[PDB]
């Protein structure tokens, strides 16, 4: 209760699992939140399933539309105040090794997952910075930012990618006294009705050669760690990675 | 509020900085607590200045001291029922070049750094495992875990050594699903009554060069991550590091 | 002597500094070796510096063009048969603050920087996979594909992204018997004549809060460990990351 | 050829194996070498197998005996010179988790494995500290210094410990200009007489899930890493992890 008192929190591709949990425990603890998606009709009911719009509301937008993001930004603004923090949580991927990876499917990762992130995080920094907001930006980065897998090859680009620009921008924030966090949190495997949908996907995640635990995630593991980086509790943590992942490279 | 319902914490030098922090944090939300020193005078003055006796009490004893880790386990059951929780944090250093450190340095301090941390998580894994207290095991590991400092050889070693013998005991209770998480917490410099008393070492630790956010922390910023970790929020958090540090590894 | 004998390598800027050391040390130790430059100028001068034409030659292309990269490849065995060895060197930087970064600056330093490096490991894998060759892919990918720097926005995302896919292709060329290997190497600040060229840079690069030798590093230290990655002598070495940063990230 | 001309080395455990591998390849590329054991009859007999007494000597010395250190530095130099070269290799393993590792099992492992390390590291600084020897300072870390193993607490503290104290011994020698440079291996597995008297152990090793190329290493793979690590060719690398593993840790 009342952990994010006052934040006002944009969460990208928030309409459906790890994102909704994060919106979903976010509000929980006194955050206003806007979530997006490209669908509208994903958006629409997810947000309606959180709570009311003085507390939540949904701003369609693909992440790799840079121009939306102002508009995105003008929106949560007009509807909550001044925004404090940022997820940068959407993404997708891509099942192909390096080797077959084509040209387009890199570009269209690449758009999402890589400028995506930059697009939000150059923005939140302009529109966050010397508020005294508490501003937090918190950029998901994967496990797959830390090892490679022999089929995500372009994610693995991406995710490598997120992982240390932010520190980049956490320096940069830091050394400027601009009163803006940058952290990225990295998930193992997270279960999903989406996973569900993947036939033996789960068990696969689940063997201990893969997941130590023996089992995957829930949403609300990553929502925590959100809420704990999105939080004044954090005041001190910049730069870092937060790993929730039942073990996954520890091995 | 009520974060920790239930859980039953051991905090090695749990009665100054840190420690006290971590304790303090511990009680608002819910734990009971046995906090350590081995010295009474400070220890005895530490508990009540948190809570009454059903919430927090002191035990003296010296972390490097095996048998009296024993003690200490059965002393924390007896008040408060069986222990879920343990934050080895007793630590000490030596301000020593390897080059420069004596052999008794390098024992002394690995004694507490070292076998002390190990006598803890050896002890916790045999009596956390299999009783559905959603167990955790929270190790003091330092930013020295992941970065040398010419002048901190033997606290670097104990260091690194924790961090990583952290991702076995992580390791072998995930795989033996014993629920029992084990995590390493990793501070940059935090100001404490200590730090105060060596003239000039906030201000070297607050240099950009150093600590780019340009100050230290303060103890509250290790006590809310270890909030987390012993909390079961952090159920799929496992054989990982969680650093709070103001930047100093992120360049 | 002799540690590259048999060995055909593309070195991608490999006209100036860094690449063209690597270059030199390359043709010392028996390789052939095709240079690039997006400048012919650079380039038909500086093979002719090292060797004659049954040793090196240069060939004209921008590592961020896409099907140059397959002229390249052809130009190469063309000259001295199925190409062993790809150094993917090219790259630029700019001095913009993820916040200052333009959409322009971002889209071309990932074309060459991350882009280049993806059509290089890409082609190479396929060109490379099944001959018996001891095929080798270094990637060059940075301390700063390791730490922040505030000032290095998008080149800190470029690195990190290759550090990290790099791991990938090499897993699925292992995974495959592939017969190539793919690691990453981590220069900190080398001397050059460019270096000379932006005035104070030398001296603050060298200072002890960068680099602990307090001095920077020179193009050989390059050379020689990717004299050691190209050659059967790393056979067992894939998937990592070799750092020659004078001690830079240690600290 | 000729790459350690002018060299004196001493190698901890360099009578089999591995230690053995670093020292074939030492007197190969013109070093003098000084290999160790603690039994007398496999090390005069390991000796005379690569080379004669001008190039090769055996002297009798457990890793863990304080006192005895200085008598191997002194006998090294009596036969060859100042030691410019220092590979601390002699290494055990207990094959316990943290929760099953006696106490005795611990302390005899740490006396081998870290306090060895430290007693050659310690003395190797003052005695090639300001010499103009080019010297340096190789500590064997493991993959365990990486990762944890469930059944391999002790060996992962000891691995993690020399990982970071040696990046503290690089740095205090850079800052001081001692003209000592510290740097740690990293092997996967490794096939040896040894691991093909453990049934299964190598079959075991080489599953994808463990090191992705499908089969373990050589000794010279390790040989060759330790050449360019002891040469001047890696006069910029200090306080680095150079990995051998076959991918084991890059997934
Ligand atoms: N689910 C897992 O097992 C898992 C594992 C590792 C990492 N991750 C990462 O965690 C993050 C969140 O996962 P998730 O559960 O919400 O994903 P999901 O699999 O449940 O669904 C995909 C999500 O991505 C968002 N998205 C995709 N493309 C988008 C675009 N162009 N614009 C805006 N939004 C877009 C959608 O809103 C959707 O919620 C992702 O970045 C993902 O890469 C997930
Ligand atoms: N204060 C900092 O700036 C800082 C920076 C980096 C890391 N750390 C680490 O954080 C941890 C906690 O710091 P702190 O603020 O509580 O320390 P502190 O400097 O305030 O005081 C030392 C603490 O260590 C404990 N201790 C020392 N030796 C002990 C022994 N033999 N047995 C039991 N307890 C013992 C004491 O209870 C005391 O609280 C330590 O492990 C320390 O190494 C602290
Ligand atoms: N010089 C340093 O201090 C330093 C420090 C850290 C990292 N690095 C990295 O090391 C690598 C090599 O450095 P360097 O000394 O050769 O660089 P350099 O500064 O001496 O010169 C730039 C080099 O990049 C190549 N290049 C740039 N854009 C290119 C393009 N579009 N197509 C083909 N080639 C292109 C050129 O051939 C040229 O040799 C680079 O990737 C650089 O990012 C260098
Ligand atoms: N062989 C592998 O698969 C493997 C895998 C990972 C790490 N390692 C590490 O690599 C290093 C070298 O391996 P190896 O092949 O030489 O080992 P080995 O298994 O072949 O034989 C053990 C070696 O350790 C030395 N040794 C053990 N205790 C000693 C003591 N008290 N004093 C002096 N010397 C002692 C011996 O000389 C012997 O050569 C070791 O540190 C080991 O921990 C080996
Ligand atoms: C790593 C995770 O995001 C994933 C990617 C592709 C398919 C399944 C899971
Ligand atoms: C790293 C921190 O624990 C410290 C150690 C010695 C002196 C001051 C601070
Ligand atoms: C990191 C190195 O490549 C660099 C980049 C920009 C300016 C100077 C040096
Ligand atoms: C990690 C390696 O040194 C090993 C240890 C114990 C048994 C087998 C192999
Ligand atoms: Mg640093
Ligand atoms: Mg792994």
């Amino acid at each position: 209760s009342n952990r994010l008192d006052g934040k006002v929190a944009i969460i990208t591709g928030g309409t459906l699992g790890i994102g909704l949990a994060i919106a979903t425990k976010f509000v929980e603890e006194g955050a206003k939140v806007m979530i997006t998606d490209r669908h509208s009709d994903v958006g629409e009911k997810a947000a309606k399933s959180v709570g009311t719009p003085d507390q939540i509301q949904f701003f369609q937008h693909d992440s790799s539309d840079e121009d939306g993001w102002t508009k995105l930004f003008d929106a949560t603004e007009k509807a909550f105040g001044p925004v404090s923090t940022l997820v940068n949580n959407a993404g997708i991927a891509v099942n192909k090794s390096v080797e077959e990876t084509t040209t387009a499917e890199w570009r269209k990762l690449l758009a999402v997952n890589l400028d995506g992130v930059f697009f939000g995080t150059r923005l939140g920094i302009q529109r966050m910075k010397n508020k005294g907001l508490g501003a937090s930006i918190i950029n998901m980065s994967s496990i797959e930012g830390f090892v490679g897998d022999p089929s995500l090859g372009a994610y693995n680009a991406s995710k490598g990618a997120v992982r240390i620009m932010s520190k980049s921008a956490a320096l940069d924030c830091a050394l400027k006294d601009y009163d803006v966090r940058v952290n990225t949190v990295h998930p193992g495997y997270i279960k999903t009705p989406l996973v569900d949908d993947l036939p033996g996907a789960e068990e696969a995640m689940s063997q201990r050669t893969k997941t130590p635990m023996g089992h995957i995630g829930e949403p609300n593991d990553i929502a925590y760690i959100c809420v704990y980086l999105a939080s004044n509790e954090s005041k001190f943590a910049t730069g870092s990675e937060f790993v929730v992942d039942g073990g996954y490279t520890a091995q």
